[PDB]
């Protein structure tokens, strides 16, 4: 092993992802991508100047469960290859901000069972599978949520800590 995932981590930024749907979980572990709305949009962007490593957490609605986690290696951008994301009804592509790029750590479940001992101080302290879309989780707790995913060993984080 963990000690290359603890580096990665040190003085990261932690931030809570909410998708309604599985398919644009696996569209986002299949193509290194994910998008969300302006207000998060905006605060991720200054997430990602602001720190060694930001990272997502990502857990769909109603499963239970985080479905894994991902370091951003880049801002958002426009105008790239566009993705076939589930949209909700009446909403359009159009309503999102730009793609960031993103680097898997670990495409691995964790049942929020597992996490029920992990409180969130930036979200009341409540259970820090609790949180709205893009609510950031502090340190400690972002650091010890990372490290009760089951390792994934398909991941290699040496390229991953060189673009830190
Ligand atoms: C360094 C820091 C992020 C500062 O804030 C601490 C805190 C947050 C919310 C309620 C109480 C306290 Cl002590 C946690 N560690
Ligand atoms: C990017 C995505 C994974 C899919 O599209 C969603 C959306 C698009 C347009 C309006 C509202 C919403 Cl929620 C947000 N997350």
């Amino acid at each position: 092993g963990t000690s290359k995932l603890k580096y990665v981590l040190q003085d990261a930024r932690f931030f809570l992802i909410k998708s309604n749907n599985h398919e644009n979980v696996s569209l986002a572990k299949a193509k290194g991508v994910w998008s969300t709305l302006p207000v998060n949009e905006k605060k991720l962007n200054l997430a990602f100047r602001s720190a060694r490593s930001v990272i997502l957490i990502f857990s769909v609605r109603e499963s239970g469960k985080f479905q894994g986690f991902a370091r951003l290696s880049s801002e958002s951008h426009h105008g790239g290859s566009p993705i076939h994301w589930v949209l909700p009804a009446g909403m359009s592509a159009k309503m999102l901000g730009g793609v960031f790029k993103i680097d898997w750590i670990c495409r691995r479940e964790l049942p929020f069972t597992k996490s029920a001992h992990l409180t969130n101080p930036w979200n009341e302290h409540k259970p820090v599978k609790i949180g709205r879309d893009g609510q950031e989780i502090e340190l400690e707790c972002g650091t010890q949520l990372c490290l009760l995913f089951p390792p994934d060993e398909s991941i290699d984080l040496y390229q991953v800590i060189h673009k830190m």
